[PDB]
């Protein structure tokens, strides 16, 4: 009946002493080299189980699923969300909120041919936008979020803002700097202290700023569905909870009031925003690096689809090349590297350790992507990893980004279509020069801390 081994905390900072906040992830796995797939840490008062490699997760996540469908903190989005919303709560709101949003995202067509025929036509506003740069050198950042958000914006607002928006260029700054400052070393530093620190001057407080920024926003159209709604037909994702909080109000144990949809509906702009940009910027800038990758995507491209039409999301059974290319970048790519953090709601029994009712979980997602006996170059970015000596796509149980198990991103059917797409119909039109060569190309994150950053470039889309 005792906790899996780790370094020897000290009291309030926790083995601050052993971790570097730079690089959060390559301080955990520096432990685990020294203590096994599964020991325990303490960041500052929190304690901490965390699990390395493939198996460590998979039988955590997968083969005692319910018992590690808790939620952690992560202190950042805790100042804000106070564990409300879908995303950061726990027990019966999580189930319920779940639950809702699964089954009304469906309704809007997730996976479906609705959201085929949104991201399809935003997909052209964007290669209208990118064919009036006229081949000059830009920073992809908010082009890309611009016509990613876009997407997820069509489901939970009811349309789409206009590229020309000043607002709008707001709320999406609001969104990269929040996420950035998480994977910083002050962003890693809250993580460990956010007690003291909230109170104190720095990044962090510009971070909150950002994030009150937001919930403002999302809060205010909030009021304006709410006193123009029509209770007998739905326009958005904000409306179809707004007509289950009256058919709730009888019932005084609902999840479903005021505080929760806003919350929820900020974790779907949220997340529909820059998790599916990121992964576009880094997939570029992987794609400069290695040109022999990307003349091989474009000539599988114009034999399947042509110059002529636009991409579909079946025209990927019979493109295993690029949707190789896409599974790559994912897992090169790294998005959240220790996932969102989870919790054991009840005492646990897990491989001979002994985890009390409301321990923390780190399934470090990062080192499943980099496992060696699912990856042949872990670190190298090489598509062979998800093909097979036929040429053909090969599945693995190590591709993990998205997450496995009760608490998993029901937002990866979305994420999967949006991508393929989008990969699809840039190079299509385009292909994509840097103002440096490929050897100097550095492809290395700038931030890595609860998500994966990658480093400023820029670029020309000039036409094919
Ligand atoms: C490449 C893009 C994306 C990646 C790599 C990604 C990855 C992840 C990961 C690792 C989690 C953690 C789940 C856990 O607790 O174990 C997560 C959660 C979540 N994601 Fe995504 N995500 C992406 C895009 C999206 C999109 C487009 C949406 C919008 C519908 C979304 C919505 C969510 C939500 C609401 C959760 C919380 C789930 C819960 O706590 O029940 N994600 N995502
Ligand atoms: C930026 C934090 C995001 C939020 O508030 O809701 C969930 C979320 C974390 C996340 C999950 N999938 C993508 N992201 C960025």
């Amino acid at each position: 009946g005792k906790l899996p081994p780790g370094p020897t905390p000290l009291p309030f900072i926790g083995n601050y002493l052993q971790l570097n906040t730079e690089q959060m992830y390559n301080s955990l796995m520096k432990i685990s080299e020294r203590y096994g797939p599964v020991f325990t840490i303490h960041l500052g008062p929190r304690r901490v189980v965390v699990l390395c490699g493939h198996d460590a997760v998979k039988e955590a996540l997968v083969d005692q699923a319910e018992e590690f469908s808790g939620r952690g903190e992560q202190a950042t989005f805790d100042w804000l969300f106070k564990g409300y919303g879908v995303a950061f709560s726990n027990g019966e709101r999580a189930k319920q909120l779940r639950r809702f949003s699964i089954a009304t995202l469906r309704g809007f067509g997730v996976g479906k041919r609705g959201i085929e025929e949104r991201i399809q036509e935003e997909a052209g506003f964007l290669i209208d936008a990118l064919r009036g740069t006229h081949g000059a050198n830009i920073d992809p950042t908010f082009f890309l979020s611009r016509t990613v958000s876009n997407v997820i914006s069509s489901i939970v607002f009811g349309d789409r803002f206009d590229y020309e928006d000043k607002e709008f260029l707001s709320l999406l700054r609001m969104m990269l700097g929040s996420f950035q400052f998480t994977a910083t070393s002050t962003g890693q530093l809250y993580e460990m202290f956010s007690s003291v620190m909230k109170h104190l001057p720095g990044p962090q407080q510009q971070a909150f700023k950002e994030l009150q920024g937001l919930e403002d926003f999302i809060a205010k159209k909030v009021e304006h569905n709410q006193r123009t709604l029509d209770p007998n037909s739905p326009r958005d994702f904000i409306d179809s909870f707004l007509i289950r909080m009256q058919e709730e109000e009888k019932n005084p144990n609902t999840e479903f009031y005021l505080k929760n949809l806003v919350m929820t509906t900020l974790n779907l702009f949220f997340a529909g925003t820059e998790t599916v940009s990121t992964t576009l910027r880094y997939g570029f800038l992987l794609l400069m690096k290695h040109p022999e990758v990307e003349a091989k995507v474009h000539e599988e491209i114009d034999r399947v689809i042509g110059k002529n039409r636009q991409p579909k999301f079946e025209d990927r059974a019979k493109m295993p090349y690029t949707e190789a290319v896409i599974h790559e970048i994912q897992r090169f790519g790294d998005m959240l590297p220790m996932g969102l953090a989870h919790r054991v709601n009840k005492d646990t029994k897990f491989r001979d350790f002994f985890l009390p009712k409301g321990t923390e979980v780190f399934p470090m997602l990062g080192s499943v992507l980099r496992d060696p006996r699912f990856f042949s170059n872990p670190r190298d970015f090489n598509p062979q990893h998800f093909l097979d000596k036929k040429g053909q796509f090969k599945k693995s149980d190590a591709f993990v980004p998205f997450s496995i198990g009760k608490r998993y991103c029901f937002g990866e059917g979305l994420a999967r279509m949006e991508l393929f797409l989008f990969f699809t119909t840039i190079m299509q039109n385009f292909r994509f020069k840097s103002p440096q060569s490929p050897k100097d190309i550095d492809v290395s994150p700038k931030h890595v801390g609860f998500a994966t950053i990658p480093r400023n470039y820029t670029m020309s889309f000039l036409p094919r």
